[PDB]
């Protein structure tokens, strides 16, 4: 039973351990490889500040709701564990602002003590006239992924790193299952005309003193173009970037200007604040999640592929109810096998 | 018009200074100066994080309910000014813990966002079993003192190290008005059985993942007692040691070891945490507290004292109403001394 895992970012390394903790106990010879082009320092999981909020709409696919829902639940579980550090994880209040009222979030009861702002609060936000005020959750991307990697280690997976030119490659070297979590540009390895990026670009600065996250709102500019502040563990980002079809991994002087002007604006201290990175990303960007299986004809039998991509702005929200999601899939392909 | 403030921690320093803002204008020779023993590393406003909560049950005298109100409406209205982090003045939200159900407390409208604890939010810790949540406001002593003196120092306020043996040695030398902010030594120039140390010991941490404050309630240990934590600008405080009348100004290896448990016990990610530094003060505790004027009859004419001292645990809590009210009461003085 020998499988190769596409991609290194939070989707391929969360999957790739899930499967491998439900499953290598009722596969004896279970072969768990991990093919990226890139690793944990420089993926798009790495730009993300890790903030757990979905999309404020309800999800094309309501399915969406429960892996988020399932992926809260379970990094909440382990918020006071002696790994919390190790792993990134940890709690964070903080303001959702708009110009208008607008309806709850299908999330509320996720959430720890979802509520609207009171008249006081909004006071310190002259550009807006509602919102909310929650406690959720910070999983940072690059600690994730290197706690991944040495959990994924420490149980035998082993890591190459290469460029995939096509499914049948891997399969006529010998995969018998391909878990496809090629991010952004899963389209280079099967055209998929919904599938963009959403380029963003975020700014990490030195302002400790920041102990909420404060996401602001414009419809007039949409989702994730308007700016945004979510402390980190060493640091604070700043963005509210969001580009649709740009495919350029380069810092734009014009959208560190936004970034600054717009954050500046939304909390003032931060002028004293100092610059420490840059850095840019592409949001996989798809009305809803691909995950499913597709059985690839190529040879005298044909491979199973497993799809888990375009997880768009909410990869670290909702990757591990994904991962169950696949790691399910994975299991019924085992008993069609008559391997379980 | 000559007047000496006695004490650089914060009381003495934010009231000197709402006076001179108060009444420069309307005196022409105003010389106002600050004696201290100690100053703005060595005191006990350096040791206190900072956190804004007044205790739960009523003050003794309703007038401090107010003086507390008054601290926090002003700070919050600059909580978003450019100057913020130069005062180490910023927005923290956390957890008050109980055993059981307690009554509100009388300034759960002064806070922003006052909620009780839902049960998910009380599952994070095992040991308590009710409790608040809101969002306050920190303080930092050691910053907020080094504001106040350049504040001062451009304002011509001159600062003179050393120990006052006596309100007469200071009238004698020449000062009209003198304001007493002798915080916990008050007793030693005019005796004082009602003010008494509340020794308290620290720790201060590197825990940057922590972004909440997290206070600890038993009756059985009384407060300031119970296990605390509460983030700062660069570092978090860890602490729950209250000792009535001890003089100790010298860590203790066992209070070390209280702090360390029970913030561990109430916080197991902090086991991983670097102890950067420790420290003691005491809190100056008193039933309510001494703010008033008192004629002391000293040689030819007496000269006016305001006392300003026994804040106990709460003194950056409440530290701006009591200089508001010191300078009310010496304007008093002035329309007395037909100067007005
Ligand atoms: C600026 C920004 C902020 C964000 N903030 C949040 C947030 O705050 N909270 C949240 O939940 N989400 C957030 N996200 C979304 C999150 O960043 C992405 O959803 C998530 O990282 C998607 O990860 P992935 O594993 O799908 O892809 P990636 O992390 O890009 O990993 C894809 C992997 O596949 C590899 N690969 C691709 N093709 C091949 C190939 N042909 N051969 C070999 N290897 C290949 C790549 O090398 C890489 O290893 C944010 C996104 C951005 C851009
Ligand atoms: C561990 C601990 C934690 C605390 N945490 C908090 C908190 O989180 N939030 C909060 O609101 N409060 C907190 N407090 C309370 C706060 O620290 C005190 O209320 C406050 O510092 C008292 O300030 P003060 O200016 O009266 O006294 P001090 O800060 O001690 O200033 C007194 C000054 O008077 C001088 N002085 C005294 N006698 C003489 C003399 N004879 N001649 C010359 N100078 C003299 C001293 O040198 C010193 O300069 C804490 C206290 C402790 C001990
Ligand atoms: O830019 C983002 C901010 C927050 C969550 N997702 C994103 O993509
Ligand atoms: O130790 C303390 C913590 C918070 C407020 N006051 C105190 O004294």
């Amino acid at each position: 039973m020998r499988v190769v895992v596409i991609g290194a970012g939070v989707i391929g390394l969360s999957t790739a351990l899930c499967i491998h903790e439900r499953y290598h106990s009722v596969l004896q010879p279970l072969d768990i490889k991990v093919y990226a082009d890139r690793f944990t320092p420089l993926t798009t999981t790495d730009v993300a500040a890790g903030l757990w909020q979905p999309y404020l709409s309800d999800p094309n696919n309501p399915q969406e709701a429960d892996w988020s829902q399932q992926t809260f639940d379970y990094l909440l579980s382990h918020v006071h564990s002696p790994n919390a550090e190790n792993l990134g994880l940890f709690l964070i209040s903080g303001y959702n602002l708009f110009h208008e009222a607008i309806p709850d979030p299908s999330w509320k009861d996720t959430v720890l003590g979802f509520r609207k702002l009171t008249p006081r609060e909004l006071d310190m936000f002259p550009d807006y006239g509602y919102g909310w005020f929650h406690t959720s959750l910070i999983l940072e991307g690059k600690n994730y992924l290197q706690w991944l990697t040495e959990r994924l280690t420490e149980r035998g997976v082993k890591f190459f790193q290469r460029k995939v030119e096509s499914f049948e490659e891997v399969a006529r070297e010998g995969a018998d299952v391909i878990v496809n979590c090629t991010g952004v540009w899963a389209g280079a390895l099967q055209r998929d005309p919904l599938l963009q990026p959403g380029r963003g670009q975020i700014m990490k600065v030195d302002a400790p003193w920041m102990k909420h996250f404060i996401l602001t709102h414009d419809p007039e500019r949409g989702i994730y173009n308007s700016p945004y502040i979510i402390p980190g563990t060493q640091t604070v980002t700043l963005g509210g970037i969001f580009q649709l079809g740009n495919w350029s991994e380069l810092n734009n002087i014009q959208d560190h200007n936004t970034i600054w002007e717009g954050c500046c604006r939304l909390e003032p201290t931060l002028k004293n604040a100092r610059i420490i990175g840059e850095r840019t990303g592409f949001r996989p960007v798809r009305p809803q999640i691909r995950l499913e299986r597709e059985q690839l004809r190529t040879g005298p039998s044909n491979t199973e592929v497993i799809h888990n991509y375009g997880h768009g702005g909410y990869g670290l929200t909702i990757h591990w109810g994904c991962a169950l999601e696949a790691a399910k899939l994975f299991g019924r392909i085992l008993e069609e096998k008559k391997l379980s």
